[PDB]
């Protein structure tokens, strides 16, 4: 199934028959860091398997919910159970659910994820404002726009120095500022590793030289769909480790440790995307 | 379809039999950069879909043809149209097309395309011959080669060390400066992004850090099939835009600019190469 | 066909049935450097197109077995013609040997390679003992585990700092001692070029600035299977030339040259592999 303006509006149409909210905000959140999605306000849970057109994920299993209603007296869309492109989807099946977003109303996207810090100044438990990408899948010919273009949505060779909204991003900042824990929060550089195996202590190495900040296995696909079609993004990195230190000292990373990561910031996180919501101009 | 001996051989057969133009010199022009082949002498147009074994190009729709006739008393065959690895072109859909040109009795192929500037010496309208790559497809399990070897064509294991001739950089430059125009012409290694999104504002910071002089999204492919099979190259990029002062400035790049630059050298580019094929060895 | 668990125990019946060995330890030889698998003791040769569920590699020919047998009092199974990415074969394909040898009983596997030198130090002839590696494939969406996990044989996100294990690498150190080869052994970290063509000139100084020593086009696809179900590897390239001393010196790279540089040091090889799998844990 293409991602394509046909395929995109009919699961439009079911959605909004079963919802009757119009959502100008949508949602992405990192594993571990969903819960703000359990408290959306008279909210509507549709199974993917349900709706129309959208990519089939029982080999994976586990979750997989598109979740309508509202936060802050807002209308938003929450994906609950994030494509990974490290599960083998393709890049129709990623692109779909971003362009039914698209044509339910969504002008901004925001996206949680967990990652390794490559600055020395990052820490584990820090968040990270993303305000540029390094795409070794996109320069490597694995590109999620890779295909036909769809015109409808958007022009065949978009330019992606504005993909991070620079006002979304001082928001973000303005509202850390306010609940005193800016200390923990930077910008930096995302480098995408199209994974599952976490960076090598050389690949770390290797990205240090190269300007990257931090390091992870998701968000650049959803980044690059929504620029190509006019939505604007923030997006933020919750740091498991630092992987230059891990390097220097021969110390290993696992699931375990990144999930005790997320339940340590959890609360928090969900405060604070819970004002950002409230406060989008 | 396979790009093996028996398939490019049925293209062949078809071809010869519709134009008896024996081509000793092959092109392959970039976007707006294809007023040469409006002008061959004697031509006879033969639209892809037409040929044998020639790949499927009503998806992205628009030119599509293989042009033959004569150029300053020299017998060409050119691509009007061409097929590009981020449309979703297979590895032997890209090959087929170069394989028939070598059974067509070529030997030399001329290349041009659009592309972006990292080297601080490039400026908007500068003209550079490629003397190396670095392939980050290939790097990345994405060569034009991956698959079975046609050992008719040529070697399992290529070596690229002599890919784009020196004799030919040295002809493109001795009548550039002929005409007086020299100053507009550099050397350097050309970066392959699989694209279709242009080079980010890190990307292109990276690529300075790594020695690369120009970036874009083509020719790559076509000059590891070519010299996979013996035919010689000269490629030249046309430069819209320097990327690291667009990063340093923030100032974006679009199609319809670089649709500018390549009007703004159209003629004179057209001019230089009538005169490299007429002078050719 | 998958490389699952109920496809592997498929194929590892086939086998047992007709050999009666259970291996300890499994081998996996570069081009030239396969003759100890022709002095196995007591040994049992099956052609993979005989066992179920091994991959079809009919296209490209040559010699394809799976042998079994005694060398040094030890128990091996060793694969006789490798399986390489640049020939086409999928992920799955790869992985569905390892994790055979996996159900078989195998801990350890020893591989060799042949490979382009980067680092200064590094002559033709010499031995490299990987520590490391840069697996540009994997950055780029071709990590050999992409696509579902199978969780009978390892974990979704696996950690891949120690996959080459420290104490074989001393092991080998040792045994070159002893027998007055260690001028020949280097250790190093290995960057993974997808191929089938070599380094370019302008790649092999860009592996340099981000800190490879050398550069191949097999080998961690490998290492990534095994270290995700728990299999200990000891890795050793073969450097057939230095890519940047041939760079400065316009001088070129082949097939028959890789060759020649295999047999001139296969002998040896074959006496320092036969040590170790006597000397192993
Ligand atoms: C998710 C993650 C955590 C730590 C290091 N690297 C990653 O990709
Ligand atoms: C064609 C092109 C123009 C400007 C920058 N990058 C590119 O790939
Ligand atoms: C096998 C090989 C030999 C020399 C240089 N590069 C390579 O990949």
């Amino acid at each position: 199934v293409v991602a394509n303006y046909e395929n995109a509006s009919m699961a439009a149409d079911y959605i909004k028959r079963v919802s009757n909210v119009l959502p100008d905000i949508g949602i992405i959140c990192g594993s571990g860091l969903g819960k703000l999605i359990e408290e959306i306000e008279e909210r509507k849970v549709i199974p993917y398997i349900n709706i129309p057109n959208f990519p089939k994920t029982t080999v994976a299993g586990h979750v997989g919910n598109l979740v309508l209603g509202s936060v802050g007296g807002r209308k938003i869309v929450a994906m609950q159970g994030r494509l990974h492109m490290y599960e083998g989807y393709s890049n129709q099946e990623i692109a779909l659910p971003i362009r039914v977003m698209k044509l339910l109303g969504v002008r901004v996207l925001l996206i949680t994820n967990l990652a390794g810090g490559i600055n020395r100044k990052l820490k584990s438990g820090d968040f990270v404002l993303i305000k540029g990408h390094i795409n070794f899948p996109g320069l490597g010919l694995n590109n999620v726009l890779v295909g036909p273009n769809q015109d409808e949505f958007g022009p065949r060779f978009p330019d992606l120095s504005n993909a991070y909204d620079r006002l979304l991003q001082q928001l973000a900042l303005k509202i850390a500022q306010e609940n005193d824990f800016q200390d923990l929060v930077h910008e930096g550089v995302y480098a995408f590793n199209g994974g599952p195996t976490y960076e090598s202590p050389d690949e770390s190495n290797m990205l240090l030289k190269l300007g990257c900040d931090v390091v992870g296995m998701s968000t650049v696909p959803e980044v690059i769909i929504a620029c190509h079609c006019g939505i604007k993004v923030l997006a933020v990195s919750l740091i498991a480790n630092n992987s230059i230190l891990d390097a220097e000292n021969d110390v290993s990373i696992n699931h375990e440790k990144v999930l005790a990561v997320a339940e340590k910031r959890a609360d928090l996180l969900q405060m604070w995307f819970k004002e950002i919501i409230t406060r989008l101009p």
